[PDB]
């Protein structure tokens, strides 16, 4: 009988896995990537999902939808919805106090619900799983952040149903992360787990209790607008001033010059997780000038120091809400691609007095991993 899949439906990035033959397989897409962007684009002739939609973003900003997870199951008048709208190139209209994203598709003006947009991202993850398994997939477990209310969970389940799946259950992402490491398999007694999630655009800290495989959410804290993208912003803003100091020219009012500097900065930051120095080499960046420069891991840590240090406040709030002491936490799990930053790891380990972090499972894949495991139960 057909296998059930585990879907990690992320704000910026999505991942799908399957549990088969006592093993977990994180499924790669038609481009060989195990992570797909949570993007949907509407063109003159077609609808694009994932990387195909992400790669054409600058040539179609208004009809490339992303961040649907920020709107899913919320009301238009919601303050969250109202402040986020100011930063999106796509139009968000009001229908009965329900948000709808409005775009131009095949000559026509069309409006879709956030659950309709996420259903498109879920249709892609499903199809990725079917090409691998060689048969049509029906059953799925889709994850949600632990702080999500019942409207947001119903709306997420609705996306699965619209995508053609039978949503067996909706579980929490920190729950899926603990299941991946087998912390639910320790038996009778109380274990306290802290999951530290630092992704592309979101930051969540959760405290769970596991007693005989039964999970209890005790505290949730964080910042829905803190992630990897902010670290790129500090690097970008650092190299704009450096180009000024050297060439006496402002690159910020050229869209392509800023887009190209961003790409370079993302990769650099990435090199610095395993290296003490990274180099930036952009040909004809602005005014015909080649920008051949370098940054150290130390100068990078300096530019982001306030951001890395602020990740300890929601750790303190979560402990104080859960009414626990740091010595009371039995396990520490690292989830999210930004947790690869050595300074992020040093800060969390030092706070927890040199204790060991659970990080061997790819931080981008750990949530889908556990969700596939849970889907097989
Ligand atoms: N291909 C691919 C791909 C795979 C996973 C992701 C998810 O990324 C989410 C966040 O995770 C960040 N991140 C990632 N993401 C994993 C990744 C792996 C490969 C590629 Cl090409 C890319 Cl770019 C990203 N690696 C980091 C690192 N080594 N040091 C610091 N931050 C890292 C990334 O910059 C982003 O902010 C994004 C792209």
């Amino acid at each position: 009988k057909a296998a059930a899949i585990g879907i990690d439906l992320g704000t910026t990035y999505s991942c799908v896995g399957v549990f088969q033959h006592g093993k977990v397989e994180i499924i790669a897409n038609d481009q060989g990537n195990r992570t797909t962007p949570s993007y949907v684009a509407f063109t003159d002739t077609e609808r694009l999902i994932g990387d195909a939609a992400k790669n054409q973003v600058a040539l179609n900003p208004q009809n490339t939808v992303f961040d649907a997870k920020r709107l899913i199951g919320r009301k238009f008048g919601d303050p969250v919805v109202q402040s986020d709208m100011k930063h999106w190139p796509f139009q968000v209209i009001n229908d009965g106090d329900k948000p709808k994203v409005q775009v131009s598709y095949k000559g026509d003006t069309k409006a879709f619900y956030p659950e309709e947009i996420s259903s498109m991202v879920l249709t892609k993850m499903k199809e990725i799983a079917e090409a691998y398994l060689g048969y049509p997939v029906t059953n799925a477990v889709i994850t949600v952040p632990a702080y999500f209310n019942d409207s947001q969970r119903q709306a997420t389940k609705d996306a699965g149903v619209i995508a053609g799946l039978n949503v067996l259950r909706i579980i929490n992402e920190p729950t899926a992360a603990a299941i991946a490491y087998g912390l639910d398999r320790t038996g009778k007694g109380e274990r306290n787990v802290l999951i530290f999630d630092l992704g592309g655009g979101t930051f969540d800290v959760s405290i769970l209790t596991i007693d005989d495989g039964i999970f209890e959410v005790k505290a949730t804290a964080g910042d829905t607008h803190l992630g990897g993208e902010d670290f790129d912003n500090r690097l970008v803003n650092h190299f704009v001033e450096e180009f000024k100091r050297k060439h006496k020219k402002d690159i910020s009012q050229n869209k392509r010059a800023v887009r190209r500097l961003r790409t370079a900065c993302e990769r650099a930051k990435r090199t610095l997780s395993s290296s003490t120095q990274a180099s930036l080499e952009i040909d004809s960046l602005f005014e015909g000038i080649d920008f051949y420069t370098s940054i150290t891991r130390a100068r990078f840590e300096e530019l982001c120091s306030d951001l890395f240090r602020s990740t300890l406040e929601p750790v303190e709030k979560a402990l104080r809400d859960a009414k626990l002491d740091k010595a009371q936490i039995h396990d520490l799990v690292l989830v999210g691609g930004s947790t690869r930053i050595p300074k992020v790891q040093k800060l969390l380990q030092d706070f927890f007095n040199g204790r060991d972090l659970n990080k061997s499972i790819n931080p981008d894949e750990a949530v889908a991993y556990g969700a596939a495991v849970q889907a097989a139960i």
